[PDB]
C-alpha cells in the first residue's frame, strides 16, 4: 500500500498528544502566557530555522516533482482567490481589507512543520520518502505567494485606519514575509544547498540535528499553549464565517489539491498518481498554521476569529486527516482487509473517544454538573458512549472468539449506542423544554429501557452472523432495521426539537447539531444498505462517528472551565 | 577504535552550540527570565519524563553491567562523602550544613541527559551502544542515592535557621527527591519495562519519540538561557571553594569513576574492560547538572556559588570532554594516526577558538576598548591567537603542499603563536603596572618584532622537516630552541609581574594565570623533547592551548556585557 496508514494513528497521538499536553500545562497554569513566550521563540527562532536550513541544504532539487508542487500551490492560490473575492465582495467596507487580508491566509496556510510533517513521515516515510520533501517545498512558497497580498490588504486596512503610498503598502507587505524565519532561512538553506553540494557540514549537521529535532515536540506542545482561552463566543456571523473558513482550509483545499495533481501531473504511473493524489488531498487537510493568528495578532485585525478558527481547525483536523487517509486507503484494499482496517478505524477511535469520555464524566460528575438539567441527560449520553467505546474495544478481540461472547459484547455495544442516539434526541428535545418540570424519570428510561429493549428485539428475532468481522450486521437485515428505527425516531425527536426552539444551553444545541449529522450519516448507511464502495466509505464515517462522538462530547463539554475538590 | 572520536567535536558543537544560542538570546532579551521558565517547565515537566520513561521501558535489565553502575555509583558517593566531610570540618558552623549539603551534591551531580547523552551517544552508538543505557541508568540512581542526603544537610540548615524532628528532615530530604521527574518517571519506567516486556506500546511509542527527541535541544538552549547573569562576582574564598568543586566535580569524579571500573569490573576482555574505563573517564566529566542550582534556589542555600560553578562547569567541561576523549583513545592509535589525530584536534580547536576571538575582537574594537589600557594590549594577544588559529586551519592542508607553502604558513603560525606568549608577559606586566605611562611603543614592537625576529633566527639557523605531519617540529632542535627561549621568558616576565602585584584587572589576572598554565605546559613540552607516550600527550596539552587560548580569551573578554553602534 501507498500510505503506511496503520503509523497514521500513532502520529496523531505523537501530534494531538503533544497539542493536548501543552494545553493542560497552560490550562493548568504550569505555564503562564508570559512563559509560553521562551517557548515560542525557541521554536519560531531557533528550531524552527534549524529544521528547515538542514531540509534545505539536504534537498535534492533535481529528484523533485514540482508538478505536484504546482498543484498545490496553485489550490492554494485558488483557495486565496476565492476566500478573498468573497469576503472583499460579502464583507462590511471599514473591515474588508482585513479580513480579504488574513481569511484567504487562513484557508491556505497550512501547519506543515508542527503536525504535518509527523504525519507525512508516518504515512510515507517508509514508501515514498520523497514526499517529506514537499512539505519544506510547498510551506515557504506557500508564504512567499500568497501571504504578501494577504499582507498588502492589512496594509490597505491600516491606512485606511490611519492607500495613498502604494509601494510602501507593498514594500510592508513583502518586508513582513521576507521577516519570516520560514521564508529566509529557505532563502538560505536554498544557497547553501548549491554551496555545499547539499552536503550539510559534518560539524553542523549535528548542531542542526539538535535544534531541528527538538521542533516537532516543541512547536506542538507551544501550539497547545497558544489554544489556551482562544476560543471566545463568536456571534452568528463570526461563527458561520469561521465554519466557511475551516471548511475552506479542511476540504475545499484538499479537494483542490487533489483535483490539481489530477490536471497537472502527467506522469506515467497510476499508483504513484494515485498515492500523489492522496498525498496532495491529505496536505490540504492540514490545519490553519499558528502564523495565521500571530498575523491578526500583529496587524490587530480579526483576532478572535482568526485565532478561535486556528484552534479549531487544529481540533477538527485530527479526525478529518485519520479519516480522509483511511478512506483514501480502501479503493487499494481488497473486501476482507477493508472489514480489518475498519475494525482498526473502529479500535484506535475507540481509545481517543473513551479518554475523552471518561475525562469528561468526570468534570460532569465533580462539578456536580450531572445534578443539573440539561447536564444529568448529557451525562447519561456520554455513559453510553463509553460503553459504545469498551464494547468496540471488546469486540475487536470477540470477533475471534464464541458465539457466547459475541452476543454480550454486541448486546452492550448496541443498546449502549441506540442509547448514544436516543439521548441525542432527548437532549434536543429537553433543550426545548428548558428554553415545566421535564418528566427526567421518563426521559432515562426513554434513553436506556427502549434501547434495552430494541436489542431484544435482535435476540428474538435476528440471524446471528458470527463469521462477520463488523458488529454493524452481526443481526443482519434485523440489526439494520432495528438501528434505522432507532435513528428515525432519534433524528425526528432531535430536528423537531431544535425546530421548536451555568445551563450551557448553545453549547447543547452545537452539542446536537453535530450528533444530528452523525445519527443522519448512520441512518443513510441503514437505509442504503437496506435499499441497495461508497457505501463502504459511508459505513466507515457511521464507525468513525459511533465510536468518536464521544470526542465530539468532549470537544464541547470536555474543556469546560469548572472543577472541583 | 572504541570511542568513534571524530564524532565528538560535532556533538560538542551540538552540545555547546545550543548552550551558546539559549545565552545569545537570553542575553540579547529575545527570551526574558519569564519566559524562559515555559521552555523550562516544558523541558522538566514533559521532554525529560517522557524521555526517561522510554529509555527506562526499552532497557534490557538483563545485559546490563552493574559492575560499570557500581564503579561510577561508588564513585560519586566517594566524591559525595570527600566534599562532604571536608565541608563539615572546613566550613563555617552558620552555614557548613547548607554547603555540605549542596557542594557534594555539585561534585557529583552531572548534566546527564542534556550534555552527557549526545556525547556518549556520539562516540558510542555504532561502537558500544550499551554505553548508553548507563546514563538512563546512573544519573537517577545518583539522585536516589546522594541527593537525599544532601538535601537532609539543608534540612538541617533549614532547621538550625528557624534538628528536632529527624523523621521529618529525612522525610523532607526523600520527599524532595521523590517528587524529581528524573526519579519517579524511572520508578514508573522500571514498572512498565516490566509490565510491558519492554514493549513501548506502538501507539504510545511516537507521542514518547517526539517529547524525547525534543528534550536535547531544548535543554541545551535552555541551560544556555539559565547561564545569563549567573556568575557573580565571588569573594577570593568563595572562588578557591568554586574552583575546588568544579576540580572534584571534572576531575576527582573522572580518575576515580576510571579507577573504580578497573577495581570492580573483573570482565575478560580487554578492550571491553579499557574502552569502559575510558567511557567512565568520561562520566566524570561531564558538568554540573542545572538540577543542583535548582536546588540551591529552593532552599536559598549558596546560591551563587552553585550556580556560578554550575554554568562554570558548563563551560570548562567543553575542552575537558574533548581533551580526555582524544588523551584516552590516543594509546589505541599508531603514531602516525595519532600525528594525524593531533592535527585533526587542532583545526577543530583552532575553529572554536578562531570564532570566539573574531568576536573578543569584535567586542573590543567595538567597545572603543582597545584604546584603553590594558585592552589594548589584550587585543594584541587575541590578534595573534586569531592568526595562530588561521594558520592551523592552513597548515591542516599545507602539511601535504610544498614547501614554498609549509615554510610561509609556518612562519604565519610560529611568529603569531610566539606572539601569544609574549603578550601573555606584556599583559601580566602592564597589570603590575597599572596596579606610569606604560611605554605602548615599545612594549607593542616587544610583542610583534621579537617573535618575527626569533622565526627569523629558525629561517636563519633550522633545518627544515618538511615530512613532518606536525608544524612544533618544522624547524626541529631550533624551533624548539626558539619556542622554549620564547617561553621561558613570558613565564618569567609573567610570574614575576603577578608576584609584583572599565580597567577589569581581576579578569585580565585570571586571563594571565590561565595563560601562563598554557605557557608552561608549552615550556614543558619544549624542555621535555629537548632533554630526553606522556610526551605526545603533554604535545597535545601545547597544541590544545596553542590553538584553543583564544577561547580562554572569550572565555573572559568575549562574554563582557559591554556594546556599541
Ligand atoms: C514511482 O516513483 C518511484 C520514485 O522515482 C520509482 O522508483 C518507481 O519506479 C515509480 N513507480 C513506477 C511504477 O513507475
Ligand atoms: C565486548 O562486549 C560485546 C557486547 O557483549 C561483545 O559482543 C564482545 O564480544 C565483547 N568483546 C570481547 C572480545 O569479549
Amino acid at each position: 500500500p501507498s500510505m503506511s496508514i496503520t503509523r497514521l494513528f500513532p502520529a496523531l497521538l505523537e501530534c494531538f498528544g503533544i497539542v493536548l499536553c501543552g494545553y493542560i500545562a497552560g490550562r493548568a497554569n504550569v505555564i503562564t502566557s508570559t512563559q509560553a513566550k521562551g517557548l515560542g521563540n525557541f521554536v519560531s527562532r531557533f528550531a524552527l530555522p534549524a529544521l528547515l536550513f538542514k531540509n534545505m541544504v539536504v534537498l535534492n532539487f533535481s529528484n523533485v516533482d514540482w508538478s505536484f508542487l504546482y498543484s498545490i500551490l496553485i489550490a492554494k492560490a485558488s483557495v486565496f482567490f476565492i476566500v478573498c473575492v468573497l469576503t472583499l465582495l460579502v464583507a462590511s467596507p471599514d473591515s474588508r481589507f482585513s479580513k480579504a487580508g488574513l481569511f484567504p491566509i487562513f484557508a491556505t496556510q497550512s501547519n506543515d512543520f508542527a503536525l504535518g510533517y509527523p504525519i507525512v513521515e508516518a504515512l510515507y516515510q517508509t514508501t515514498y520518502p520523497e514526499y517529506l520533501q514537499y512539505i519544506y517545498l510547498v510551506a515557504p512558497i506557500s508564504l512567499m505567494m500568497l501571504n504578501p497580498i494577504g499582507f498588502i490588504f492589512c496594509e490597505i486596512q491600516k491606512w485606511k485606519d490611519t492607500s495613498q503610498n502604494k509601494i510602501k503598502i507593498v514594500g510592508l507587505g513583502l518586508l513582513r514575509v521576507l521577516q519570516n524565519p520560514i521564508v529566509f532561512m529557505v532563502f538560505i538553506g536554498i544557497a547553501f544547498n548549491f554551496i555545499l553540494d547539499r552536503k550539510v557540514p559534518v560539524y553542523v549537521e549535528n548542531f542542526l540535528d539538535g535544534l531541528g529535532n527538538s521542533f516537532s515536540g516543541s512547536a506542538l506542545f507551544y501550539l497547545g499553549l497558544t489554544m489556551v482561552g482562544k476560543i471566545k463566543r463568536l456571534k452568528k456571523s463570526a461563527f458561520v464565517v469561521l465554519i466557511l473558513l475551516i471548511t475552506a482550509k479542511l476540504l475545499v483545499l484538499p479537494l483542490l489539491c487533489r483535483e490539481m495533481v489530477e490536471l497537472l501531473d502527467k506522469g506515467d504511473s497510476v499508483v504513484n498518481h494515485t498515492s500523489l493524489s492522496n498525498y496532495a488531498f491529505l496536505y490540504g487537510v492540514f490545519p490553519v498554521a499558528p502564523g495565521v493568528a500571530i498575523f491578526a495578532t500583529q496587524f490587530n485585525m480579526e483576532v478572535e476569529i482568526i485565532t478561535s478558527g486556528m484552534v479549531i481547525s487544529t481540533f477538527v483536523s485530527a479526525p478529518i486527516m485519520y479519516v480522509s487517509a483511511w478512506l483514501l486507503t480502501f479503493p487499494t484494499m481488497d473486501p476482507k482487509p477493508l472489514a480489518y482496517a475498519i475494525q482498526n478505524v473502529s479500535f484506535d477511535i475507540s481509545i481517543v473517544s473513551l479518554i475523552s469520555l471518561i475525562w469528561s464524566l468526570a468534570i460532569l460528575l465533580l462539578s456536580k454538573k450531572y445534578k443539573q438539567l440539561p447536564h444529568m441527560l448529557t451525562t447519561n449520553l456520554l455513559i453510553a458512549q463509553s460503553i459504545v467505546c469498551a464494547g468496540m474495544m471488546i469486540w475487536n478481540f470477540v470477533k475471534e472468539k464464541n458465539f457466547v461472547g459475541q452476543i454480550l459484547v454486541f448486546v452492550l455495544l448496541y443498546s449502549s449506542l441506540y442509547s448514544t442516539y436516543l439521548w441525542t434526541g432527548l437532549l434536543a428535545i429537553s433543550l426545548f423544554l428548558l428554553k415545566v418540570q421535564i418528566p427526567v424519570g421518563i426521559i432515562i428510561i426513554s434513553g436506556w429501557g427502549i434501547p434495552a429493549l430494541l436489542v431484544g428485539v435482535l435476540l428474538i428475532t435476528g440471524k446471528h452472523n458470527g463469521d462477520s468481522i463488523d458488529s454493524a450486521f452481526f443481526y443482519g437485515k434485523e440489526q439494520m432495521i432495528t438501528t434505522a428505527v432507532t435513528l428515525f425516531c432519534s433524528i425526528l425527536i432531535a430536528g423537531i426539537s431544535l425546530m421548536c426552539m451555568d445551563q450551557q444551553l448553545t453549547r447543547h444545541v452545537l452539542l446536537c447539531l453535530l450528533l444530528i449529522i452523525g445519527l443522519f450519516a448512520n441512518l443513510s448507511s441503514c437505509l442504503w444498505w437496506l435499499f441497495n464502495r461508497l457505501y463502504v466509505e459511508l459505513q466507515f464515517f457511521c464507525a468513525v462517528f459511533n465510536f468518536g462522538q464521544g470526542f465530539i462530547s468532549f470537544g464541547i463539554f470536555g474543556l469546560d472551565k469548572h472543577l472541583i475538590i
